[PDB]
């Protein structure tokens, strides 16, 4: 685990991680519901997350945080009122310096399964957020999600 070898629940994948996801303890319940709910109606994906000793089954695992642009494509960032004051959003905000300006906001994607009265930081201000807490887009909200992931950041061959 963390940066040791021989670690591949996945059999090793030259694809690596499409989508690492950072979220808030207080809202775990709906992250728990998230991950899983995307595998039973998607494209087929493959994520890891920041805090793993939770979370039902989820074929998830451990990497470096100095390694997470290396190890995944794009980032889910969860924003709650307890995510955007908790050590999560620092985390999420250090690897998108690392990133750069703009691209870091195109590989980004903000999720919101509430309504809170916090204040954004510059560093994702909702670039394109998804809320689940709308019945609107909470439709196929799960392949909706696991689409916008399945699609390589935004490297435009179908169509544009």
């Amino acid at each position: 685990m963390g940066i040791t070898t021989l670690d591949d629940p996945l059999g090793h994948m030259p694809e690596r991680f499409d989508a690492f996801i950072c979220y808030c303890p207080s809202d775990i319940q709906f992250v728990q519901e998230m991950i899983r709910q995307l595998e039973q109606t998607n494209y087929r994906l493959k994520l890891c997350v920041s805090d793993r000793d939770v979370l039902p089954g989820t074929c998830v695992w451990s990497i470096a945080s100095e390694l997470i642009e290396k190890r995944c494509r794009r980032m889910v960032v969860v924003v709650s009122d307890d995510y955007l004051q908790s050590k999560e959003c620092d985390f999420q905000t250090k690897f998108a310096l690392s990133l750069s300006p703009g691209a870091h906001q195109k590989r980004l994607i903000p999720i919101k399964y509430k309504a809170m009265k916090k204040e954004f930081p510059s560093i994702l201000r909702f670039i394109t957020v998804c809320d689940y807490t709308n019945p609107c887009t909470k439709s196929w909200f799960w392949t909706r999600l696991a689409k916008a992931l399945s699609l390589p950041l935004e490297h435009h061959h179908h169509h544009h």
